[PDB]
């Protein structure tokens, strides 16, 4: 009901999205669907299925659950997958 795109509640559903995914982006489709993300069939832009925070301009290194609770702290999938702690810990350094 508050999930914003309920068509992407699954991974697999999530998964099928990056079909276009360019293969020269660092970060892999499996870490962004694991975190929420799927692909919105745009440069290398994603959103979450639950809050519907878009993210953009992966680059080596980057962790989809880190930038999940850097930007979007207050989604429900978020906090009930890595837990309030794990948010509150990189809300904590930025
Ligand atoms: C995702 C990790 C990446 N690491 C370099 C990153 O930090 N991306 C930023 C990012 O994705 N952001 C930045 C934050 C700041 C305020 C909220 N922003 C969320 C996000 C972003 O720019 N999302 C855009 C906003 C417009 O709507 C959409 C829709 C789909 C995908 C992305 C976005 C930003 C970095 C500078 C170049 C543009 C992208
Ligand atoms: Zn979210």
């Amino acid at each position: 009901s508050s999930i914003s795109n309920l068509s992407m509640q699954t991974h697999a559903a999530r998964m099928r999205t990056f079909m276009y995914w360019p293969s020269s982006v660092p970060v892999q489709p499996e870490q962004l669907a694991s975190a929420g993300f799927y692909y919105v069939g745009r440069n290398d832009d994603v959103k979450c299925f639950c809050c519907d925070g878009g993210l953009r301009c992966w680059e080596s290194g980057d962790d989809p659950w880190v930038e999940h609770a850097k930007w979007f702290p207050r989604c429900e999938f978020l906090i009930r997958m890595k837990g309030q702690e794990f948010v509150d810990e990189i809300q904590g350094r930025y």
